[PDB]
């Protein structure tokens, strides 16, 4: 829900090198009425942090709402979402007037590649940059899944400051501290216009050295009752301003592609570069996302790349140099079948991931086991992921049938000698097959096909000779599966591992309700 912010948020000019930040200087004296030639001004530096800029609003010194940037005039409300951030106040003492702080959300570097893996192997949406990453957790309407994302929030500046008695920006620092608030840990009160490009060098030299994405630098004037008269240009002050890191891309030559698969099926390619140091740490090996994504690129096996890291941390490529390309570089022929399994691979018509059929693949067997004993498949309590994994360490499961074709003695006869949990899991399993018909085609673990799905596949046909039996058509035809997730369903039944899979399960006797 949008709101109009009290002072409006208004953003900030960029400086890339010493002599922009010379023609700064010159610009702030001439708006004040000063020789041009004055190095007297006191500065404060913060960090241009990779997040979203968001802001509270104190009245009577107790919280109102927190809301983003918006517009720079009207934000939107994320006033629960904000609340899951650690140590955010909402009650200040002896305070009465509009209190109105700025800041900014982040996320942190390794929770954001964590996140960005998890979508990697699995096919789900990925993240562009720390900014969308931290508006993709405020902008969530379940307060609970932001909470769950480890959200992390600084705040370093105010606006409508209605009984602060901060007089300097550097006071202002320690009076937010002091209140409680989260702040920068690096934020250094300067003087002169090379203290000023001292620090913002020594934070280049400590960029890669973080817990979080900072592409540059924040500089302000020191005292209040100068920043309340240089005035604004139009969208940025002229009191403030944004000295931006250099851009780090190296260049280095593409290798050899290799491709992954994923514990859900993903056939996630991955590329192998000459092992070149980026800021600190030496990157060989950069995503590669998806099958499109090459073709997009024309990403060439043996062809010379750029590259970075994606918030200074994850390895993704930038493009193609044409004028260094070898004549005989052909374009990569993208695998068809899967690479440690040997079976088919075919994706959907709008799905850019590629995924893999059924059990065989060793990515998928430990997942898909496990996935076949949860709540929301077969319920099957007692078989836990210490279980699964030894017996596929003894070899004694290749599919989920395996586990039917079991004895009382093979899982009485393993580690701690439980004989009785062996008998609570084997009732589990007899009970199982007397499950409804929705639960059996979930178990399976075909892509897209969810809990939601597998019931409205399953209310498409009620019994189950007639799922085997029906053509491409008539199951396409099915409401709530479209063209993407009923093709999806067919390449699963059309390969063999699937076909014998079901075969073994009612081999060993599951006639659903
Ligand atoms: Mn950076
Ligand atoms: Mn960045
Ligand atoms: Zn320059
Ligand atoms: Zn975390
Ligand atoms: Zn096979
Ligand atoms: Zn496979």
């Amino acid at each position: 829900e949008p709101v109009t912010h009290p002072t409006q948020m208004t953003s900030l000019d960029n400086v890339f090198d010493d002599d922009e930040l010379r023609d700064w200087q010159e610009k702030l004296a001439r708006s004040l009425g000063l020789p041009l030639d004055t190095d007297d001004f006191t500065f404060t530096g913060e960090l241009k942090i990779d997040g979203l800029s968001v802001n509270l609003y104190y009245l009577d010194g107790e919280l109102q709402w927190a809301a983003t940037r918006g517009n720079g005039r009207v934000g939107e409300i994320v006033t629960a979402q904000v609340l899951t951030i650690p140590d955010i106040p909402q009650k200040l003492e002896g305070l009465k007037g509009e209190l109105e702080v700025r800041g900014e959300v982040y996320l942190s570097r390794a929770d954001f590649a964590a996140f960005n893996a998890q979508a990697e192997e699995l096919g789900t949406p990925l993240l562009k940059n720390p900014r969308n990453g931290a508006a993709g957790a405020l902008r969530q309407k379940d307060p609970e899944v932001t909470r769950t994302r480890h959200l992390k929030a600084i705040l370093y500046a105010v606006g409508k400051r209605d009984g602060v008695p901060a007089r300097t920006q550097w006071e202002v620092l320690e009076w937010l501290s002091a209140q409680g608030f989260p702040t920068s840990r690096s934020s250094e009160h300067l003087r002169g216009i090379a203290a000023a490009a001292d620090y913002h060098a020594r934070m280049i030299r400590a960029h890669a050295d973080f817990e979080f994405d900072a592409d540059g630098t924040v500089l302000k004037l020191d005292s209040l009752s100068q920043q309340e008269e240089a005035g604004f240009t139009s969208r940025a002050p002229r009191w403030a301003i944004a000295y931006k890191f250099p851009v780090e891309e190296v260049e280095t030559v593409l290798e050899s592609i290799t491709v992954n698969v994923g514990r859900t099926g993903k056939l996630a390619p991955l590329a192998h570069l000459s092992p070149r140091l980026i800021e600190g740490s030496t990157v060989s090996k950069a995503t590669l996302h998806n099958e499109d994504y090459i073709r997009d690129m024309d990403l060439r096996v043996g062809d010379t790349v750029l590259v970075r890291k994606s918030g200074g941390v994850i390895p993704q490529i930038m493009r193609v140099l044409p004028d260094k390309r070898p004549a005989d570089a052909a374009p990569f022929e993208f695998p068809t079948h899967c690479p440690v399994c040997g079976h088919e691979a075919v994706r959907a018509e709008g799905d850019a991931n590629t995924y893999c059929p059924n059990p065989a693949c060793p990515a998928q067997s430990f997942e898909r086991i496990r996935y076949f004993v949860s709540r929301g498949a077969m319920d099957v309590r007692g078989i836990g992921e210490k279980l699964v994994t030894q017996l596929l360490h003894e070899g004694l499961i290749h599919d989920a049938a395996g586990l039917y074709t079991l004895s009382a003695e093979q899982l009485a006869g393993l580690e701690r000698g439980g004989e009785k949990k062996a008998g609570n899991i084997l009732g589990q399993l007899e009970a199982s097959k007397t499950k409804p018909l929705w639960r059996l085609i979930n178990a399976l673990g075909m892509s897209h096909v969810g809990q939601r799905n597998a019931q409205a596949l399953a209310r498409a046909f009620g019994t189950l000779e007639g799922l085997l039996a029906a053509t491409p058509e008539q199951i396409e035809a099915v409401p709530g599966l479209g063209g993407i997730i009923a093709q999806s369903v067919t390449a699963s039944l059309a390969d063999p591992a699937m076909r014998d899979l079901i075969a073994r399960l009612q081999a060993s006797g599951v006639a659903p309700q």
